């Protein structure tokens, strides 16, 4: 079976400043997978970020973490079978890294366990100097 | 909650030559979890490698997938809350991202699907030349 998410992003900003990371999704994933964001700060388990619906073209809900909540959000890009995590005012405590994820038994944004995701993309670095 | 699976590890190896792996865990984690193995080549999801459960007394079970049957060693340390994975006789094909995971359902060492995983380490790169 081929990779199923492939995240493009990452790096060092400054608290204040803003970054987009994308992932993309199998064709088969986009459509039938809640796509999710989760973080794992140094030395913490990782914990739930955003959330999207299944399928998300035209229309989807989105659901995310109240320690983000304002300042990023989620979106998708259904001709590039893409989703993305936005992410404003950044704040040192946002250093992490960051996992996409898909769960096949869910339909409709909402908190993503961790023990169901199907499906994780690579983490990449994001570093939010103070 | 802190980090779950800290793992360490990893990097540029010759064909035929050994490289060891290993992953410590968290107290409740390691006594309530089959620990085990996964690895993702590049282009490719996340595959089995090796589980192994914990038995009455000094006992452990081992499980091994087809691919790395005889060359890999699988090991446990109560005392340390570690697992390793002793890797012998490499080849270029076994080049991948290799993953520890804890999976809380399964009793005994067996093969393991990565949805039925709740936490995972870190990844860390193993490359193998010809």
């Amino acid at each position: 079976m081929e990779v199923q998410l492939v995240e493009s992003g990452g790096g060092l900003v400054q608290a204040g400043d803003s970054l987009r990371l994308s992932c993309t999704a199998s064709g088969r994933t986009f459509s039938r997978a809640v796509m999710g964001w989760f973080r794992q700060a140094p030395g913490k388990e990782r914990e739930f970020v955003a959330a999207i619906s299944a399928a998300p073209g035209t229309a989807y809900y989105a659901f995310y973490a109240d320690s983000v909540r304002g300042r990023f959000s989620i979106a998708a890009d259904s001709a590039k079978n893409t989703v993305y995590l936005q992410m404003n005012s950044l704040k040192p405590e946002d250093t992490a890294v960051y996992y996409c994820a898909a769960d096949l038994k869910m339909q409709v944004a909402a908190y993503m366990n961790q023990r169901s995701v199907d499906y994780w993309g690579q983490g990449t670095q994001v570093t939010v100097s103070s």
